[PDB]
This record gives structure tokens, sequence and C-alpha cells, in this order.
């Protein structure tokens, strides 16, 4: 299986699925360059390195509450009810919200390590599950 993937069993359905422990992605179907380009949606919490953003001068939500927000955004993106870029522009606690979450292209050794590892393990067009860094919890979309 591709880098980071394992088989798992659904508890509710009992059907086999696949999980990536580097990107925290999960899917039903059976699934390196110098640079990648990614967008992200960041939800900060009270233990972020800087608990403030353009949305909120004092970020007060707990880590648990931020993960619930991330999970809900992932649900709406996967259902097609909302687009990643729309949710990033509206709700990302990163200044890159103004650019639909786009961070541009980057190499290894620039970003926070868990973010970097998830970005390089995604395939082009693929999106992560919740990725935890010192900034908060991220949804990552690899665009190039
Ligand atoms: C302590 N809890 C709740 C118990 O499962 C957290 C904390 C951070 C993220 C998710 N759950
Ligand atoms: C990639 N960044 C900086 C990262 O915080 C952008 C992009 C567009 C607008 C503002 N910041």
């Amino acid at each position: 299986l591709p880098p980071g993937w394992e088989k798992a069993m659904s508890r509710s359905s009992g059907r086999v699925y696949y999980f990536n422990h580097i990107t925290n992605a999960s899917q039903w179907e059976r699934p390196e360059p110098a640079r990648v380009r990614c967008s992200h949606l960041l939800v900060k919490h009270s233990q972020s390195r800087r608990p403030s953003s353009w949305r909120q001068e004092k970020i007060t939500r707990t880590k648990e509450e931020a993960l619930e927000l991330i999970n809900g955004y992932i649900q709406k993106i996967k259902s097609g009810e909302e687009d990643f870029e729309s949710l990033a522009s509206q709700f990302s606690d990163c200044s890159s919200a103004k650019a639909r979450g786009d961070l541009g292209a980057f190499s290894r050794g620039q970003m926070q390590k868990p973010f970097e590892d998830a970005s390089f393990a995604l395939r082009t067009g693929e999106m992560s599950g919740p990725v935890f860094t010192d900034s908060g919890i991220h949804i990552i979309l690899r665009t190039e």
C-alpha cells in the first residue's frame, strides 16, 4: 500500500476501509517531488502557539471544540455541501484565508513537521483529515 496506508474495519458497518496515519485521511477505496503546493483550513484553540487570529482577538475554544469544528468542515466538504475554498475563506484562523487557504509551494524543512509530512504524503488533489501542529488543527488540500 502507498506510504502511510493501512487496512481497517468499520465499527458501524463492518466493511473494510483504508486509513493513512500520516495524513489522517480515511476512505473506502484501496488507494517524491522537491516541492508541493497546498491550501489549508486552520482552526486554532486555546493551546495554539498564538491563540489569536484575524477572526478573533482572543481564541478561547478548547482543542476538543476545535476538532469538532474541523470534523464538521470535513463532513461538509466530502458531502459536496460546501467547498474547501469557501470554508477556508470564511473560517480559517490563518491569514491565508484571504487566498482561499493557499500557502503556495514549499519544500521539506519549511513548514511545521506534522504539516510537512501530511502535505508530502497526500497525492495531488487529495485532502487530509485533521492534522495537529502547534498552531492548531489543519485540513490540508494538496493542489500541486
Ligand atoms: C480530552 N478530549 C476528549 C476526550 O476524548 C479531547 C482532547 C482533544 C481532542 C479530542 N478530544
Ligand atoms: C501564505 N500566506 C501567509 C501564511 O500565513 C498568505 C497568503 C495570502 C494572504 C496572506 N497570507
